C-alpha cells in the first residue's frame, strides 16, 4: 500500500477531490460504524434523546444489538422498532426497548406505524434492498422517500448508491443531505449513507451525477483506500482504520480515558470483539 500523509480522511462524498476511470462479517462493521456516527451526531444535536429509532430493512441486524447497548449504557432514552420481512438475529431477543416486527413495509403500513408513534420523535434508518437492477434501485429509493413523507422523521439515514451510468433509466429524486462515506465497505462499493436533519426538499439525480459518482468512488476505492497513513498514530494505519478512527471520535462514552487514542482503541476493541473480528 503506497504511503500517504493525511490530516483527515474523506468523511463525505463531496470531499473526494480526484477521479479515476472505473474481514469477517465486514458488512455488520460498516453498518455499525455509520449508524454509530449518524446517531452520535444526533446525540450531539440533543435530538436523539427521547426519540424512537425506526429501522426498516434491519434484518438480520446483528450489529443493532451493539448500537442499543451503547446508548442504553449512556442513559440515552431510545426505543427501537426493527421492521423486516426476514427474521432478525436472535441476539436481539429479550430487550424490552427493542420491538421486533416481521413485515415488509408498504405505504399503508407506514401510515399505521406513524399513527401509533405520533407525536413521538422518529429517527429513520433504512437499509432496504430488493445483483440489483436500476429498476430495483428506483423502487427502493421511491419507497425511502415514501418513508420520509409519511414518517416525517426528525432525521434519517438512507441507503444511497447511485445507479451505474451504463444502466441509467430516468432521472429520479432523493432527499437533501450529506452523503456519508462508509469505511470497511466492499472493496469497490459505491454505496454511501444519505444523512439528513429536517428543519424535506428533493434533489434531481441525473446520468451525469451517476458518472461523477462512479468515477469519484472508483478513485476512492482504487487509490485512497489502499493507502497507509504513515503519520497516523494507531496500531493500524490503513486508510479504512484512519477513516473509522475519525468516525469513532464523535462517539460518547461514560468511561473516561487518558487520551483520545485510548478512547478510540477501546471502542474499536469493543466493536470488533462483539462482531467477532480479530
Ligand atoms: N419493504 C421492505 N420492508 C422492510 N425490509 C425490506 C423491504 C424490502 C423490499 C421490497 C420490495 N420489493 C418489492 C417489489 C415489488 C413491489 C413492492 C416491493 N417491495 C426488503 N427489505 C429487507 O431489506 C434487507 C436488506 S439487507 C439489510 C441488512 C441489515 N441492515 C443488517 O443490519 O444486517 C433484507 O433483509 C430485506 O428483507
Amino acid at each position: 500500500m503506497d504511503v500517504v500523509s493525511l490530516d483527515k480522511p474523506f468523511m463525505y462524498f463531496e470531499e473526494i477531490d480526484n477521479e479515476l476511470d472505473y474481514l469477517p462479517y465486514q458488512g455488520q462493521l460498516k453498518l455499525l460504524l455509520g449508524e454509530l456516527f449518524f446517531l452520535s451526531k444526533l446525540q450531539r444535536h440533543g435530538i436523539l434523546d427521547g426519540a424512537t429509532v425506526v429501522y426498516i430493512g434491519s434484518a438480520p441486524g446483528t450489529h443493532i444489538r451493539y448500537l442499543r447497548d451503547h446508548f442504553y449504557n449512556l442513559g440515552v432514552i431510545i426505543k427501537w422498532m426493527l421492521i423486516d420481512g426476514r427474521h432478525h438475529d436472535p441476539i436481539l431477543n429479550g430487550l424490552r426497548d427493542v420491538t421486533l416486527v416481521t413485515r415488509f413495509v408498504d405505504e399503508e403500513y407506514l401510515r399505521s406505524i406513524k399513527k401509533q408513534l405520533h407525536p413521538s420523535k422518529i429517527i429513520l434508518i433504512s437499509d432496504v434492498r430488493s445483483e440489483p437492477s436500476t429498476a430495483d434501485l428506483l423502487s427502493n429509493y421511491a419507497l425511502q422517500n415514501v418513508m420520509i413523507s409519511i414518517l416525517n422523521p426528525v432525521a434519517s439515514s438512507l441507503k444511497w448508491r447511485c445507479p451505474f451510468p451504463d444502466q441509467w433509466i430516468k432521472d429520479f429524486y432523493i432527499p437533501h443531505g450529506n452523503k456519508m462515506l462508509q469505511p470497511f465497505a466492499p472493496s469497490y462499493s459505491a454505496e454511501m449513507r444519505l444523512l439528513s436533519i429536517y428543519t424535506m426538499r428533493l434533489t434531481r439525480v441525473t446520468k451525469s451525477d451517476a458518472v461523477n459518482y462512479e468515477k469519484k468512488m472508483y478513485y476512492l476505492n482504487k487509490i485512497v483506500r489502499n493507502k497507509v497513513v504513515i503519520n497516523f498514530d494507531y496500531p493500524n494505519q490503513e486508510y479504512d482504520y484512519f477513516h473509522m478512527y475519525f468516525m469513532l471520535r464523535t462517539v460518547y462514552c461514560n468511561k473516561t480515558f487518558p487520551t483520545t487514542k485510548a478512547k478510540i482503541l477501546f471502542l474499536q476493541q469493543s466493536i470488533f470483539r462483539f462482531l467477532n473480528i480479530p
